[PDB]
């Protein structure tokens, strides 16, 4: 990979394909272009966290429709970590091993998929803390199966930016399936 060794990871697939793991969309596009140039399109794929999370969510929409979960993390791409709700889980260890097996089959570059339970109260508390940290007025509204944090009042361009970066960061960690943020409209 050369000077690109820090941006990308090449992983072997169970499907005999090669996977290039990228860190963002701009690297993903560029990497796909390089592939589409040397004609490796049929033999290699470029992956990223955001796309893979969307792709697996589609599959879950049809196979595990009532599933209470957060997000998959790929800090170690050969061993992704699937974050599930601790409070809202209904499945036994055996059923969770089945899910993990089916997730592995969907990600040919993954040795295994670890299912890890995450606390809902913690999920919402980390959202609250980040808003308190920036002395942002907000209302926490608890609904059935989620929480909305409504950010209130006017904010300057800097504060609008700093709040958007917090929100973006939160979603990258937790996904947008449980806690959501919104901006007050008056």
């Amino acid at each position: 990979l050369g000077q690109e060794k820090e941006r990308f990871q090449v992983l072997p697939g169970r499907d005999k394909m090669l996977y290039v793991a990228a860190q963002n969309e701009r690297d993903t596009l560029w990497a796909r272009q390089v592939l589409a140039r040397g004609d490796y399109d049929k033999n290699a794929r470029v992956i990223n966290e955001n796309e893979e999370n969307k792709r697996i969510s589609i599959w879950l929409d049809t196979y595990y429709p009532q599933l209470a979960y957060y997000r998959i993390h790929f800090d170690e791409p050969r061993k992704p970590v699937f974050w599930l709700s601790r409070q809202r889980n209904t499945m036994s260890k055996k059923e969770l091993e089945v899910l993990s097996q089916k997730l592995r089959a969907l990600m040919p570059y993954a040795d295994s998929v670890n299912i890890t339970l995450m606390d809902d109260v913690t999920a919402a508390g980390q959202a609250e803390a980040g808003l308190k940290q920036q002395a942002l007025p907000y209302s926490r509204r608890n609904h059935k199966g989620g929480v909305t944090f409504v950010i209130q009042g006017a904010l300057d361009d800097v504060e609008i930016l700093r709040a958007r970066q917090f929100v973006d960061s939160y979603y990258r960690t937790w996904g947008g399936r449980y806690v959501q943020f919104a901006i007050e409209l008056k």
